[PDB]
């Protein structure tokens, strides 16, 4: 196995070599191929020349666009505030979810707020051990008639892990740094070092505050507690001999860390269109790079063309302004050298190259007309910027490679993060550790909306779509016809988008690429996890139109299905909580009412045990033919095997399949509450239901009572919620206006409805609406959570145990990634 890092430079190649030799990791060799710049080597990975390079934020979003095809794989974590540890935010949520379902675990959390490494299950007696994120170990559960397990103690906190190391076995290091931590084992905000004399400031995980590295004798600035953000920031440096505002900048001679980099361009250039120190706006006043020619006199600002925006570099022949540290003003340490050997008045780049000192002859310069120290950056920046990433091909090809080398090699302390040669070769030197990405991460969701649109908007002018017209997502060729004959009748107000399922239509909405989309049950949880909302739902009871003709009136019924468990009366002696062990019938495995609903409530009660494991023999179309839920199945009346099948022809099969399994052989049955009505009272001529009686079963409820079948309402084991149009947070107003016009027009009762219909269609069955949909319902959005309002507190409970913690989609880690933006 091999991974070929590029490098930009000789300085960085030789850093480079030098891991080749000291980096001893097994399994896995690193090769370093040159190139002379930062966009031969983005070609250079594209091409398979290479495998990886580490890039600016700004080149991050340069190396996505479809010159390159390159994503980010490994960056730094980083945090925005302080949060609810995971433990504590578990146990408010568990406690948080529906009483009736009784029996849930509930972790407990200690004097810090951390899981107990031992997880007990009070209402079974199981116990078992967690990792620090409280998932289970799995193979350690034991059971009440045993002693509870022996499990490792949680893992140390950065600060005594730290000090653990720093101290080594000894117990003390004499003559080197040992990091001081306060009592819930973060780091103290000053630090001194027990030898130098030195002190100075460190944030909430350990990171150094620029501007605050004190000698001994000297008074130290105040160090901030509780600082939990991590977010770089883009500044402007100045000295203090100079005596210029942010306002008077044009004219003066600059340092920026690159034409490229988003400290050294994209955040000042932000800030001077804002406050119109630029004549510019849009590309009909020619490039940003121009406009920012006639700003500066002369400036250093590595890869740009314009002639007196490379004069103030030093680079020797064609190393001059090179995007590369053979400039040796390149970089957020090169802008910072241009201003020091005084070829700038400012320097555009970020705190983490901001020198350490608190005394000395730099402040920052602040968009507000004022001047401030460097350790002030947090009140005198030019923005937030995002983390920056190492990247690699957008297929992926050598991703776990890239990512084992790195892990392995920061186990092994390699010297990654340093050199001799220089700074921030290869790596940035602030750094101190890189983590994987989630693995269906890109430049847009790593960046975020808002960093990736203004890096946008400076390349082009991107016509924001009307806030009058509804882009449908379809997600098949039927979906898109019918949209087609929609937007030719809806005079504007609706157009079309093509993906290849509901997933990709979340993406597309997420991006700006489309507004809406019309979701089933099983997607929402990743739609509002990523930060969709629902606008309108589909009302499906055909007894009450009602709420339809007249719009915001009171619902007596929404008329949704509601998952029920059905027995018959003979059987006196089943209850909910004694059906382990029993003969159950599913419509099929993936069904909500008949499968999901009722698999989440054993899982919930009973330590994640299989619904294969917790009924006796069964009957539930798509297990194995060998297993015990095939058992009870009857393959086809007509012998071919077509046993335990997702067909008719397995009997047993769909809502009323199961409810011929419980009156045949079986004793509980799960469907939705209207399968017995629609086979009782000899609705059904087949000789099974013969003249059945509805008076003849029960419905469980989850308190080990029991009710007859008319009371589904209160007696269910969950209702579903209702199909839902989702959209942004920032569209539901115009998404709810514009389809309840068309619905006005084109629903059951529309006035123009012989020119389109809304919820039937000649190219097919449920496109773009479900067919039976009465109408559209606006979302009465609730003061408590998403989650909580569109599932409804029951089935939020039962299928998800009532948690924001659950990854239904591998989406959901890209999606929730959090960032680095300004408001
Ligand atoms: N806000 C809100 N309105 C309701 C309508 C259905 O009636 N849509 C939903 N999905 N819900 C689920 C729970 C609920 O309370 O019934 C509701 N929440």
């Amino acid at each position: 196995r091999h991974v070929q890092w590029c490098t930009i430079s000789h300085l960085e190649q030789k850093k480079c070599n030098d891991l080749v030799g000291s980096c001893n990791v097994p399994d896995i060799t690193l090769a370093c191929v040159y190139r002379s710049s930062t966009e031969n080597c983005m070609a250079a990975i594209k091409d398979g020349q290479a495998d990886a390079m580490f890039l600016d934020s700004g080149d991050v979003y340069k190396a996505s666009l479809d010159h390159y095809n390159l994503k980010p794989i490994i960056a730094e974590p980083y945090s925005l505030h302080r949060e609810l540890t995971k433990c504590l935010k578990h146990r408010q949520e568990s406690l948080g979810g529906d009483k009736m379902v009784k029996g849930r675990y509930i972790p407990q959390c200690d004097e810090k707020g951390n899981y107990h490494p031992v997880q007990c299950h009070a209402s079974t007696g199981y116990c078992w051990c967690v990792n620090a994120n409280g998932e289970k170990i799995e193979g350690t559960n034991t059971t009440p008639v045993q002693t509870p397990p022996t499990c490792p103690s949680q893992v140390l906190t950065k600060c005594l892990k730290e000090r653990q190391e720093a101290l080594g076995g000894k117990r003390i290091a004499i003559g080197r740094y040992i990091p001081q931590c306060d009592e819930q084992g973060n780091y103290r905000p000053m630090q001194c070092h027990g030898s130098t004399g030195y002190c100075w400031c460190v944030n909430a995980i350990g990171e150094k505050i620029e501007g605050t590295n004190t000698p001994p004798g000297n008074t130290q600035p105040t160090c901030q507690s509780h600082d939990w953000d991590t977010c770089h920031y883009a500044v402007a440096v100045v000295k203090n001999s100079s005596t210029f505002q942010f306002g008077q900048l044009k004219g003066k001679r600059s340092c920026h860390s690159g034409l490229s980099k988003t400290d050294g361009w994209n955040a000042p250039v932000n800030v001077f269109v804002e406050k119109k120190l630029l004549p510019w706006d849009g590309l009909a006043k020619g490039s940003i790079e121009r406009a920012v020619s006639k700003f500066f006199s002369a400036s250093c600002i590595p890869g740009a063309t314009e002639t007196n925006l490379c004069k103030q570099c030093i680079g020797e022949e064609e190393k001059k302004c090179k995007s590369s540290h053979d400039e040796p003003y390149y970089g957020d340490h090169g802008a910072f050298r241009c201003l020091q050997e005084d070829k700038g008045d400012v320097a555009f780049l970020k705190n983490t190259a901001l020198p350490d000192e608190h005394s000395g002859v730099y402040e920052l310069l602040c968009p507000d007309n004022t001047r401030k120290p460097l350790n002030k950056y947090k009140e005198c920046n030019l923005g937030k910027v995002p983390a920056d990433a190492v990247v690699t091909r957008k297929a992926g090809d050598k991703t776990k490679d890239i990512n084992d080398f790195l892990l392995e090699a920061q186990k092994k302390k390699c010297k990654l993060f340093g050199s001799p040669h220089g700074k921030d070769l290869m790596f940035d030197d602030s750094t101190t550790h890189l983590a994987p990405l989630p693995s269906e991460i890109d430049a847009f969701f790593f960046l975020g909306v808002k960093w990736y649109n203004a890096m946008k908007a400076l390349t082009e002018d991107v016509k924001l779509p009307s806030k009058n017209k509804v882009r449908w997502c379809t997600i098949n060729k039927p979906e898109m016809m019918k949209c087609k004959d929609w937007a030719a009748v809806s005079g504007g107000a609706i157009a079309c988008t093509e993906a290849s399922c509901p997933e990709h239509c979340v993406k597309q909405i997420l991006k700006g690429e489309a507004d809406a989309v019309t979701l089933d049950v099983q997607y929402m949880y990743m739609a509002l996890m990523c930060g969709l909302l629902p606008a309108v739902e589909e009302y499906p009871n055909k007894d009450d139109f009602h709420p339809c003709q007249i719009p915001g009136s009171t619902i007596k019924d929404f008329g949704t299905k509601r998952a029920v468990a059905l027995v018959k009366k003979s059987n006196k002696d089943i209850k909910w909580n004694n059906l382990k062990g029993k003969k159950s019938c599913h419509t099929h495995v993936g069904d909500i009412p008949g499968w999901v609903i009722p698999a989440g409530l054993i899982s919930n009660q009973n330590d994640n045990i299989d619904i294969e494991s917790f009924f006796g023999e069964s009957c539930a179309p798509g297990s194995d033919t060998n297993s015990k839920l095939c058992k009870l199945c009857i393959g086809d009346p007509e012998n071919p095997s077509t046993r335990c099948s997702l067909s008719d022809k397995e009997a047993y099969y769909g809502n009323e399949g199961a409810f011929r399994c419980l009156v045949e052989k079986g004793d509980v049955a799960f469907v939705p509450h209207t399968v017995v009505f629609a086979n009782t009272d000899g609705k059904n001529p087949a000789e099974w239901a013969k003249d059945l009686k509805s008076e003849d079963f029960e419905i469980l409820c989850l308190d080990g009572s029991r009710a007859p079948v008319t009371n589904y309402r209160g007696c269910n084991l969950s209702g579903l919620p209702p199909r839902a149009i989702v959209t942004r947070e920032e569209s539901v107003s115009d998404v709810v206006r514009i389809l309840i016009n068309q619905q006005s027009l084109y629903g059951r009762n529309g006035f123009e409805k012989d020119m389109f219909q809304m919820f039937s269609s000649a190219k097919g069955q449920n496109l773009l609406f479900n067919d039976e949909t009465q109408c559209l319902i606006e979302f009465d959005r609730q003061p408590k959570d998403i989650m909580e309002d569109y599932f409804g507190v029951r089935y939020y409970t039962a299928v998800y145990s009532a948690s924001r913690s659950a990854v239904p989609s591998e989406l959901i880690p890209a999606c929730t990634f959090k960032h680095c933006s300004n408001s």
